[PDB]
């Protein structure tokens, strides 16, 4: 139980196709092993009331991988946002929708969709780009202000905390202006090797930011 | 030096840490700034040493500027200070931000074109992400289009985030926190994150 908690986490569920090369799996059978750790990210933070989760899914990028990876971690994805919606929450997809890469099942979730009882955003990042996201704009907005605020991503506000498994300290492009400000928090373990003390130290170092220290 | 296997093209620093490390030291907030600018030196001539092809230091930022008048000159003439040393050296200076405000130093407005075209230095001086990305009013029309991409960025300090330095620039960067503040700087700081950066 923390006195400080942020307003919105962000999800970077990496190290996949690792951590089931690691088991004795072949690379594409790891995304399938993700999509539980999901569901306990949402029960923890749903637990706690954190306001808002963004999981980062796939980019327009992680499409040029393997078909069988991108059959992998798309079905993957898919199943992720059915199992949020059979539960208690606000779900919202963002995405390039004007593809054939976007799947068919996830475009009912395109507009934010109450599910059970409601009252936790949860967004998902599916067939995302960053430069998508910031052009989005820049095609027939009047000004600076409407194009930033008018973002693919506009929905989506800061990010107060960006937890990322699978040890790499990057960012692979996710909502680079909701981040600017977010502190990152980087957990060893491959996402499908999830433990719920992995958010809970990613909470305890949010807690221990000197907040005297500004931007 | 250690021998490395692979370096980064682009390296940004974000030399953070200055006003902790002026208290830890009986200082005053705004007393620790002065103490960052050889810093900036010993980094600069590791990167000349071992060609690094461009650095960019973060300088001061639009939200800095909310920060005590105390504070403010302290960092703004620091940030004046390491850029007229860097310009002494064989480096090819660009200082991006705003200009269009009575904070951005007239010292420093010769360099917001790249002087000695032909190691790259970057400053970001009164720099802010809104304003470098409504600079166009895509990728070639922000403020800070001449910056390419970045490979390594380190922050000294123990904080892990951007704080808004270069949002385009920095989606891929491989980050590297030394917990250190920027004045403890010590040249095994910047082999542990090149080291960092060739085990990806
Ligand atoms: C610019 C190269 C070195 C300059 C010497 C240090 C004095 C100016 C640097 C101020 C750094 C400010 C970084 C703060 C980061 C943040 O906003 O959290």
């Amino acid at each position: 139980k923390f006195k400080r908690l942020p307003r919105h986490i962000a999800i970077i569920p990496d190290g996949n196709r690792r951590w089931a090369l690691a088991r004795g799996l072949e690379k594409h059978e790891g995304y399938s092993s993700g999509i539980i750790p999901g569901l306990e990210v949402y029960d923890i933070c749903v637990k706690i009331g954190i306001g808002e989760v963004t999981f980062f899914g796939f980019t327009q990028d992680n499409t040029k991988r393997p078909q069988i990876q991108r059959k992998a971690f798309t079905d993957a994805c898919i199943k992720s946002v059915q199992e949020i919606a059979k539960r208690d929450a606000e779900i919202l997809v963002v995405g390039n929708t004007n593809s054939d890469i976007f799947p068919e099942e996830l475009l009912e979730y395109t507009k934010r969709t109450k599910v059970g009882k409601g009252k936790i955003k949860i967004n998902f990042l599916i067939n995302y780009g960053w430069y998508w996201d910031l052009t989005y704009a820049y095609d027939n907005s009047p000004d600076g202000k409407k194009m930033i605020e008018n973002i693919a991503s506009a929905e989506i506000p800061r990010v107060d905390l960006l937890i990322r498994w699978g040890g790499r300290c990057r960012l692979s492009g996710m909502l680079p202006v909701q981040t600017v400000y977010s502190d990152i928090y980087v957990v060893d373990e491959m996402w499908p090797d999830f433990k719920p003390e992995h958010l809970f130290k990613a909470l305890e170092f949010y807690q221990n930011q000197d907040i005297t220290l500004g931007g």
